[PDB]
């Protein structure tokens, strides 16, 4: 085939990037994060009690309004950090840009109020592999590959600062949003969008990951994350102060913070202070949050760093299923 499909994304506060899909006949539309760090499609169910704040303010999929729905009903569960997300399996037609695919997805009937009530999007489209799919449910991109319509079996992400919030392209990349050529790194193994990282540097010197470490390239994560211990070290080197849920610096010190570099494949990928400090002020009397957090990701996938939107904003990213690799290029804004 010779198809590419693009979907325009909205940038909410540099932490959530989401675009529209349609499910059912007629289509019920949902704003969703396209997430390389998971493998299932989830939308809230019309069966979610209105006594869940995580459902009350989002769009709900109603199977009773869709002529193309096919019942399944298998329970599926995710033991998330703040509580259980559970729902049940359903099948319907899903449109993503130009593409229409028959897809099995989860209808959520309960999920914790935090963090999900603070999502400006309604659902999640996992762009990961079947190896990590709850219930081994065939992921959406697997089903699109099977249609044999895509120009290439890749998909690409542009995240803007904050005007276009971002863009996902299915079947290729959009050269309007990057400069030069991609540089590629092979997946450690098929099944996870995760690559080797060869070190993390502050200024000119390698501080961390000296012996090597893992990097999950996670389009659904807001931040760059590392293990509690790695991040403690990094923040020490930055002179950043720990809070209960983030790290901060005195706002005036923000622009003088050193570059942080991630050695991936044959290249160093450098973020300057402007790429990782939320410069909400320049005052010595105010504290500024960093777009780098600690997260201890458990096995099998962790422990690992995760390169989320903080990283992807700077580096346009292509996820290549044909060749089991990830490519980066400098984004154009
Ligand atoms: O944290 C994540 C990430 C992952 C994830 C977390 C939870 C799930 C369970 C399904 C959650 O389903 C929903 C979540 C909503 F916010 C609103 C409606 C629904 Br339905 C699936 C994936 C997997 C790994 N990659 C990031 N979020 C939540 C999130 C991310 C970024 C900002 C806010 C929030 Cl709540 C998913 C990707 C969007
Ligand atoms: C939902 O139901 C079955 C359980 O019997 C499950 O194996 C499968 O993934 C779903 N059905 C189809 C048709 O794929």
């Amino acid at each position: 085939g010779n198809t590419t499909s693009s979907v325009i994304l909205t940038n909410y506060m540099d932490t959530q990037y989401y675009g529209e899909i349609g499910i059912g006949t007629p289509p019920q539309t949902f704003k969703v994060v396209f997430d390389t760090g998971s493998s299932n499609v989830w939308v809230p169910s019309s069966k979610c009690s209105r006594l869940y704040t995580a459902c009350v303010y989002h769009k709900l999929f109603d199977a009773s309004d869709s002529s193309s729905y096919k019942h399944n009903g298998t329970e599926l569960t995710l033991r998330y950090s703040t509580g259980t997300v559970s729902g049940f399996l359903s099948q319907d037609i899903i449109t993503v840009g130009g593409i229409t695919v028959t897809q099995m997805f989860g209808e959520v009937t309960e999920m914790p109020a935090l963090p999900f009530m603070l999502a400006e999007f309604d659902g999640v489209v996992g762009m990961g592999f079947i190896e990590q799919a709850i219930g081994r449910v065939t992921p959406i991109f697997d089903n699109i590959i099977s249609q044999g319509v895509l120009k290439e079996d890749v998909f690409s992400f542009y995240y803007n600062r904050d005007s276009l919030g971002g863009q996902i392209v299915l079947g290729g990349s959009d050269p309007q949003h990057y400069e030069g050529n991609f540089h590629y790194i092979n997946l450690i193994k098929t099944g996870v969008w995760q690559i080797q990282m060869k070190g993390v540097s502050v200024g000119s010197s390698t501080l961390l990951c000296e012996d090597g470490c893992l990097a999950l390239v996670d389009t659904g994560a807001s931040y760059i994350s590392g293990s509690t211990s790695s991040i403690e070290k990094l923040m020490e080197a930055l002179g950043a102060k720990k809070r209960l849920f983030d790290y901060v610096v005195k706002c005036n010190e923000g622009p003088t913070l050193p570059d942080i570099s991630f050695h991936l494949g044959g290249k160093e990928y450098t973020l300057t202070s402007a790429d990782y400090v939320f410069q909400e002020s320049y005052s010595s009397k105010k504290l500024c949050t960093l777009a780098i957090h600690a997260m201890d990701i458990p096995p099998p996938t962790g422990p690992t760093w995760a390169l989320g939107a903080t990283f992807i904003r700077k580096f346009y990213t292509e996820f290549d299923r044909r060749n089991n690799r990830i490519g980066f290029a400098l984004a154009r804004h």
